[PDB]
């Protein structure tokens, strides 16, 4: 029944349009702890292609075939909702690697590593209101992720002095946004917020600049990898982008709790995969293990791996262990706050000379 190993199942997106998010998540697993408390970690990684059906199947294989103590994933919101559904039914701790709406139905067994949308929205809107932005347009996905961002722009953003003059949506698989851009450019808001991720985030970037949009463009943390710059090229110049601090540990003070783990991950990842290969996404899987390094020893005091008692002790340890330092933030979860993050979890980036720079 009980085991020596601690069993962790991970479903991420390493094929399909979101592969650029999952590949680094999987690769970061080379750099995480092999053991916690003397107990070897048995880590089982699967691709879900970003599909909720595959992520549901993967999560179930972990909780039932592997008897996992913890499950992690996925890379994008729709499959992450699916994993949460499974985790909460099976009563297994779930560490999400994409923001998701953490409803009362999902909250008991799920926490999230990515910064919550309102923290990222605030940093972007604050900048807007320092840069003479009065009117704003939105272009984002026609699904839960695009909704969370739009709703935040409407609730938080408007309350900061923004007037929404245009709202357009597109689906993840689309390779053109020409019609939506036509309306947006026509409305000529002072700024446009793009609610998308990966290669799709670069699409409105290029397409708006080539249509002659001159306003400020703002990107979510779903865009925070070099892939965006790769894909957007010269059109990325001057973008403002919400990011976790892992994108610039060098720019942090030594007093920042996030600095050490950011330097650790980035040194390791960039030694194998090359300079400036750091990402938002690699950091979420890395940080999930930093959380495990705090909560697993607590659980090990009172429960044996491979048992429900251990899963329950992990659940309780997630909310008893405070100020968990990781590359993307300092986490303090509660029964009700399943993200656990504050201002230490974000910085604002721009692109100059084809590289990300921290906006001071
Ligand atoms: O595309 C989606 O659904 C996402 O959830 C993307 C995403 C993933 C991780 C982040 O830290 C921020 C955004
Ligand atoms: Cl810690």
């Amino acid at each position: 029944a009980e085991t020596n190993e601690i069993t962790i199942g991970i479903t991420v997106t390493t094929t399909g349009p979101a592969a650029a998010l999952g590949i680094p998540e999987r690769n970061a697993l080379e750099f995480v702890a092999k053991e916690i408390g003397g107990h070897p970690l048995k880590v089982i990684v699967l691709d879900d292609g970003g599909d909720p059906t595959a992520a549901t199947t993967n999560a179930r294989r972990f909780v039932t075939e592997s008897k996992a103590d913890v499950i992690m994933g996925s890379s994008v919101t729709p499959p992450t909702v699916a994993v949460s559904n499974v985790a909460n039914e099976a009563q297994v701790p779930h560490i999400a690697l994409a923001p998701l709406p953490i409803t009362p139905e999902r909250a008991k067994w799920s926490v999230a590593m990515p910064q919550p949308i309102p923290i990222m929205g605030k940093v972007l809107y604050e900048h807007m209101k320092k840069n003479n932005i009065k009117t704003v347009g939105y272009i984002g996905y026609s699904d839960s992720y695009g909704d969370l961002w739009f709703n935040d722009l409407k609730k938080q953003g408007e309350a900061m002095g923004l007037k929404i003059v245009a709202e357009e949506r597109f689906a993840r698989p689309d390779t053109s946004v020409a019609g939506q851009v036509l309306k947006l450019v026509a409305a000529n808001p002072d700024a446009i917020l793009v609610g998308a991720s990966g290669t799709a985030a670069a699409l409105p970037q290029t397409s708006l600049r080539e249509r002659g949009y001159k306003g400020l463009i703002y990107q979510t943390h779903g865009a925070a990898s070099m892939d965006f710059i790769r894909i957007a090229g010269k059109s990325a110049e001057g973008v403002l982008m919400a990011s976790g601090p892992v994108m610039d540990p060098e720019g942090q003070d030594d007093s920042a709790l996030t600095k050490k783990p950011g330097l650790e991950l980035n040194t390791a990842y960039e030694a194998k995969y090359g300079p400036n290969s750091r990402s938002q996404f690699a950091a979420h899987s890395f940080d999930a293990f930093k959380v495990l390094e705090r909560v697993v020893p607590v659980a090990l005091k009172t429960a044996k791996p491979g048992t429900q008692e251990f899963r329950e002790a992990i659940r309780k340890a997630l909310v008893s262990e405070k100020d968990i330092a990781a590359s993307q933030g300092v986490y303090s979860f509660t029964e009700t706050d399943r993200y656990g993050l504050d201002d230490r979890s974000r910085i604002l980036l721009t692109v100059k000379d084809g590289k990300y720079v921290m906006v001071k």
